[PDB]
């Protein structure tokens, strides 16, 4: 199971870890991807998870988009977890670097409530441009299921834990 996590609340846990290495170790039922509406996994967490699947995540995602069209910002879809997890929950948080509504971050986290346990990154953090402290607050105040957050950056992990209210 998940090991080395710091408990923040009844259901939210956090660890300074690479989510790809964490997924390969745990093989969780659900790994969350920090997706965009087109499921184009170029960089950030998405680029890293896709590279770990040898691009199989991108091939599956292109077929999904060809059939269904783009996701909504704040929305999600369940696809295969490939070699990382049973499933990948592709969740689109708002990208503030694309001028998207930060208010959609709560809607994005609501997708996590459809899964009893998830391994996830902080939505809209990193290259999505939102304040990770704000993302963690929205996570704890929105997600009711068991979420194990992997924060890649050690300095950011320390700042998140030390400032957690
Ligand atoms: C977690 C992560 C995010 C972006 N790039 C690389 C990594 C490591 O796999």
């Amino acid at each position: 199971s998940f090991s080395g996590y710091l408990k923040l609340t009844d259901n939210v846990y956090i660890k300074n870890a690479d989510i790809v290495e964490e997924a390969k170790k745990v093989k969780p039922t659900v790994v969350v991807n920090a997706a965009n509406v087109y499921l184009k996994h170029g960089g950030g967490v998405a680029g890293a998870l896709n590279k770990a699947t040898n691009n199989a995540m991108q091939v599956e995602s292109d077929d999904y988009i060809a059939t269904n069209g783009p996701l909504k910002v704040g929305g999600s879809c369940v696809l295969s977890g490939h070699n990382l997890a049973k499933h990948c929950l592709h969740v689109v948080g708002p990208n503030v670097n694309k001028g998207e509504d930060i208010q959609l971050l709560k809607s994005a986290y609501e997708n996590f409530n459809q899964h009893e346990v998830l391994l996830a990154p902080l939505l809209s953090a990193g290259i999505f441009g939102a304040d990770p402290i704000h993302s963690l607050r929205v996570c704890v105040d929105t997600v009711r299921t068991n979420v194990y957050l992997a924060v890649f950056d050690k300095n950011l992990y320390d700042k998140l834990v030390s400032s957690f209210l």
